[PDB]
């Protein structure tokens, strides 16, 4: 189905932006370890802290997350996400 989730590079949906409607195994290249803040739009989403899915990983349906530490995600760490 149509998935999307957009991923800001700073806290309450600031800096530069990444509207992904795909999977990203390098998170964009741009906002790779600089996430902070993000929107699921549609779909649950699977968020992993290394380039090409690896490592611990945190999953997230639709919600406006104004910071990816209060939903239990290291800040300024994800490099890879994908739809699942
Ligand atoms: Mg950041
Ligand atoms: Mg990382
Ligand atoms: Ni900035």
């Amino acid at each position: 189905n149509a998935a999307e989730v957009i991923v800001y590079e700073h806290v309450n949906f600031g800096g530069k932006s990444f509207d992904a409607t795909s999977d990203q195994p390098g998170a964009g290249d741009n906002l790779n370890d600089k996430i902070s803040s993000i929107k699921v739009k549609s779909g649950t989403w699977r968020f992993y802290e290394y380039i090409n899915y690896g490592g611990r990983y945190w999953d997230l349906g639709p919600g406006e997350y104004s910071s990816v530490e209060s939903a239990g995600i290291p800040d300024n760490s994800i490099s890879s996400f994908r739809q699942i």
